[PDB]
């Protein structure tokens, strides 16, 4: 209770004492090894070996634990690579350091140590310190679950599992780039500020550029710009960056999230299906050591093909009582839709209602890797029409763990059709659809110059990271998730 | 004049004819080679060799040029890797293709070809087509300088030099990551939407999050979040992403630009100076093949140390007539400042005026790689104070080609000092400084838990790319620069 305030008072008083002595906050100590390096290299050597090698190293980190036993102590130092034990002895350090300094320090304090490696009777790798310094005084003692999000640094200091989650996220992004580049893809960068937002359907964030007295939009998707690059000649491009959607927070929704969009000319959605399967198998194998991944109560085998269902087969499979003929009739579909809780807006058509039904009915049950094809043209304004049935498109979305992970399709490279579809989106917007697309004249012009047959894929990176770190809330894979006021 | 509209009419009419025949826009052709691959591998083989090897390949791209000579033609195909010549002959292709299809195509059209490699009497690598298809009909013929920016796809189709500029940008970013990772740095991702913007001084873009009825800011810098990660334990992190500043457009300013911020604990600004020099020498050598880089009328040798000057030495060197004692006196400095065109605001102090003078006086003359040290504390609220003189900080900025490229310093890990400095920024904001920092309580708290001595660096990526692609306007290295309405 009050013992905490005594901790705050004592650390502050110790700091004041540091200031009277000299520079309380130096920046002079330099280390040459991190704990993980020392371990990877010397964990297999016995004390006899280490005695002869007589390796002196320098490390620095946070004092996590400390057991003072008179003239000698044991300290656990935590750094970027993990933890390493220090053997701090009064007679090994310069006169007075052990008693006048070391013993006056506190857990949480950042310290630097230089000394010889050896192993304790316990067999643990440790450093016999010949030099020890206080680099940074911690004014606060070492540390619902929203606290972990409101002060991620504390979450990272305290929980090894949180740290590993984020290190795996980095390993995954690096592996994705290596994977993409090995396939001749080039990473580009398009605008995050757009005069005309597009490439998806969502409520956007609006801002104002003072210099140009112009209203701008945070991008909801880089699609329209990436395909312009394909027209220009960069036939294998990809971008990995944020998208911003003015929607609410959820266990699978952050208003700003990371997405990877890729485009490859002379390919169709089938080529995206193989690329996607190959990417997951690679990430699992390369990052987790195996293709069988445990996620909650399930196990995904990324060494096996994903399941493939059409949107209608998915509705029928997860709501078997459904009279499928209902979906081929607006009045019947509207009724079906509303009967399950969907508020059918007046701008919606058959294809939109069916997609909404699929979302409500099947989405959550797609636990094992699954591709859902045959997305209606009405909800896919930028996708290539199906050769046989124009009302559906060469589009698919894939799901894992009951969540939408990606969205990919054979791109629409028919400028006249693109214009019409943009017009329909504009009519819809005028009819109430506040998420409908804006008409983009320049995009249509780019298409008029000629876009090669192309296939594009969009994968939610945050959601994909959940599946590889066994996280069940997107907030567990985003360092600083959007917090409610 | 009207011949252009005849081109538009003719392509549109040819398309209509395509639609009557079947699917005007197929997505079925697949290639197995890009021009650069064919060249890298077969440019050194003579026709006798290629005759025996009898290599059949498949390519696809834009028809750039075409010379029809009766029953045979020569075509130049442009793809992601460059150009390759095709030898299209009536008797090599299936009956009627050459005459009924090929000859009716137009430049700009996207085509696919399959055939055997060989070399022309000219010695150029070419493909003897056995199959040729029209993949995408171009409805528009092949293509101030703002047009290149308003329709970058045309700029990319037309100019090989623009394409190479962007390919080098990608090569550079990839090399930076490889460089950072080899040094144990981990790439993270912090928020682009912030409730309290900070980490720099600039007018920010403001937006509104509907769900939380909250006003948000596009980030001007990721600094405050990256250092929180250092407190948490990620001692070697970096981020490469956009920053948004609500300022005007210039030859060195885009309202949204790419920046790389890196932080390494147990290091000071000197370590950043070596890292910076090492990074440029590496990029030049690895990406351009040499450390001597030509930029306009100059040559930068990245194999040689950068120049180092204090902010005051730079002012004296580029305005020798200046009585330096003036800079140590507010009234005299204000006068000096105003006499050279600087409007001194009422919230400014000596350190701010001096920095402004440096900007006006020396900045533009720093052509060769130069580090400018001793930035005043007043304009560096997050930098470590100088041990000897508290009024200046362990901060530097480096310039090349007369432009600021980077900004780095020994981080301020003194929470009490950080709070005071934030308070001063708040007073300044209240005194008119619309670019002053916001007070961030949580950031100070993070510091209270303890930030290790650290060094952080911020490099403007767009500006750095200019120096490596001989570009003299930032708009030449950003695929889609901010265009005036
Ligand atoms: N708010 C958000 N937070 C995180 N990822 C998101 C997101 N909104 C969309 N995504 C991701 O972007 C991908 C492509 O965007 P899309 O337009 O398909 O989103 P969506 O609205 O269908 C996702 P959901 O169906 O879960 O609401 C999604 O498959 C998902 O991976
Ligand atoms: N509008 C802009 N466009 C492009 N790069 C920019 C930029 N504003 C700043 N930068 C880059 O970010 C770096 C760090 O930000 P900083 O706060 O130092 O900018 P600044 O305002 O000093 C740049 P200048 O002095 O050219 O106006 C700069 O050194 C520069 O490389
Ligand atoms: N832009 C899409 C992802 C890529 C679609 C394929 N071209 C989205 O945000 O859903
Ligand atoms: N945040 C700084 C760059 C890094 C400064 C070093 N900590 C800027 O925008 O200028
Ligand atoms: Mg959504
Ligand atoms: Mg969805
Ligand atoms: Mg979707
Ligand atoms: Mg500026
Ligand atoms: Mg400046
Ligand atoms: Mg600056």
């Amino acid at each position: 209770a009050i013992d905490f305030n005594d901790e705050l008072r004592n650390r502050r008083e110790k700091l004041a004492a540091l200031r009277q002595q000299g520079v309380a906050f130096p920046n002079d100590f330099r280390r040459d090894h991190t704990s993980d390096q020392l371990h990877e290299e010397f964990d297999a050597k016995d004390n006899q070996e280490l005695e002869s090698l007589n390796i002196e190293v320098s490390v620095a980190g946070r004092m996590m634990t400390r057991r003072i036993m008179g003239k000698a102590s044991f300290v656990t130092l935590q750094d970027v690579g993990g933890r390493i034990q220090l053997y701090v002895a009064r007679d090994s350090l310069p006169e007075g350091v052990y008693n006048d300094q070391f013993k006056k320090w506190d857990l949480g304090d950042i310290i630097g140590a230089r000394g010889t490696l050896f192993k304790t009777q316990t067999g643990e790798l440790s450093i016999h310190c010949t030099e020890l310094r206080l680099l940074t005084k911690a004014l606060r003692p070492l540390p619902d679950q929203e606290v972990r999000y409101r002060q991620r640094y504390l979450d990272l200091i305290a929980n090894d599992k949180s740290r590993q989650t984020f290190v795996v996220r980095s390993k995954i992004l690096a592996a994705i780039r290596q994977f993409m580049v090995a396939r001749g893809f080039m990473e580009v960068e398009t605008p995050m500020m757009q005069v005309i937002p597009g490439g998806a359907s969502a409520r956007p964030f609006i801002t104002h550029h003072n210099a140009l007295d112009l209203d701008m939009y945070l991008r909801i998707a880089p699609e329209l710009y990436l395909k312009r690059l394909v027209v220009g000649g960069f036939e294998r491009v990809f971008e990995i960056n944020r998208n911003f959607r003015n929607e609410g927070i959820s266990v699978r929704h952050n208003p700003e999230f990371t997405m990877m969009e890729l485009y490859m000319a002379y390919a169709d959605y089938h080529d995206l299906i193989e690329l996607t399967e190959s990417l997951f198998r690679t990430l699992a194998q390369e990052v987790l050591g195996t293709t069988k991944v445990t996620y909650g109560e399930h196990v995904f085998d990324f060494g096996k093909p994903f399941e493939k269902l059409t949107m209608r087969e998915a509705i029928k499979k997860y709501r078997p009582e459904t009279d499928m003929a209902d979906l081929d009739n607006f009045d019947a579909a509207k009724a079906l839709a509303e009967s399950i809780g969907i508020t059918v807006e007046k701008s919606w058509g058959l294809g939109r209602i069916v997609t909404e039904i699929f979302d409500e009915v099947a989405e959550a049950h797609l636990i094992q890797p699954t591709f859902i094809t045959e997305y209606p043209a009405e909800v896919s304004p930028l996708a290539r029409r199906n050769d046989v049935n124009p009302e559906i498109t060469d589009r698919f979305e894939f799901f894992i763990g009951g969540r939408e992970i990606g969205n990919g399709f054979s791109e629409l490279n028919d400028a006249e059709d693109q214009a019409e579809r943009f017009q329909e989106q504009v009519n819809a917007k005028a009819a109430g659809d506040d998420e409908a697309m804006f008409y983009d004249e320049d995009y249509v012009t780019a298409l008029e110059y000629g876009l090669p047959p192309t296939a594009g894929l969009g994968i939610g990176i945050d959601r994909m990271i959940m599946l590889f770190t066994n996280s069940h809330t997107i907030r567990d894979v985003i360092l600083f998730p959007a917090m409610r006021p």
